[PDB]
């Protein structure tokens, strides 16, 4: 029933690439909410990541943090996570957001066909682009913003500018607490 | 000799793509300033200049250059840079272009004389090397595929533009009813 977007990631740190995708999909598909789902890490503390995530999202009631993947140590197969969430929120239609580059590879995901019954995949395409896939997925066109957590971590380490890449508030948190040096 | 960046465009509207590039090049090459150089139903010059102002008001080292606007009709880059080098003889101009454009430099009007007037700065995606016969500087910048025309289309379709251009510029747009 209720349409909720899911966006996974390390959020280490969270950045404007996350916010942009969350906002676009939120509007394109007319979602009720978008949940940011912090993954485990393949190191910044979990608390630090959640506080940055909180600062990143504090300004929009429709963005929320989901801790499911954290109540269990080690890597989670997306299927396990989504199984738990559908179990917990039976009246929610989950929209699992993925990059268009990822769409090609979906057949390689653990338990992909059972996973397809749990969620609606949303692929992010560059404007003007059609995604090629055997599976029935939704496409949302979004200008490419090639920023990533790891790129930002490098930069902070090299004392290089990050202006415009992640929220001013998260930057302050980072500098204040001396993350990524 | 002062190092000044030049970034050309319609700025119709100006957006975070512009600011991002300007900031990256400013820091990468340790420039003194970056000048935004506006090109010549169409938005008024004054509207464009005003948005450009709002977009850049917060950084003393971003400035607006009116050279191309002071000549009615379009201006080859060579003509513009010739004028600027005349007026600012002690400036080393860093003309900023997209990596995709680097391929097509040999096709520019008077490219060879132009090379003596400016240092080209090509914007590359991280990890990629630009291929060109000419001696240019490379700055790596994460791709932000936003453009004025994309934004104009978005506004006409009453579609969200959050995170794509500065709030001050959005507000300006909604208040002067631009792009509907
Ligand atoms: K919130
Ligand atoms: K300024």
């Amino acid at each position: 029933m209720r349409k909720i977007g899911i966006i996974g990631g390390t959020f280490d740190p969270p950045h404007y690439g996350h916010l942009l995708i969350a906002n676009e999909v939120y509007h394109a598909l007319n979602l009720e909410e978008v949940w940011f789902l912090p993954n485990q890490i393949p190191i910044t503390s979990v608390e630090s990541r959640l506080q940055m995530l909180e600062l990143a999202t504090e300004a929009e009631e429709h963005f929320s943090i989901c801790l499911e993947e954290l109540s269990r140590k080690g890597p989670s197969y997306t299927y396990d996570t989504m199984l738990q969430l559908t179990k917990k929120y039976p009246d929610v239609q989950f929209h699992f957001i993925i990059g268009g580059d990822m769409v090609e590879y979906l057949p390689k995901w653990y338990n992909i066909e059972a996973l397809l019954d749990l969620v609606t995949f949303v692929g992010v395409a560059r404007p003007g682009y059609k995604l090629r896939t055997p599976y029935p997925i939704t496409t949302v066109e979004i200008p490419e913003f090639a920023v990533s957590s790891s790129l930002l971590r490098e930069r902070y380490k090299e004392k290089k500018t990050c202006k415009y890449l992640l929220p001013e508030k998260v930057q302050v948190y980072i500098e204040r607490n001396g993350l990524y040096e």
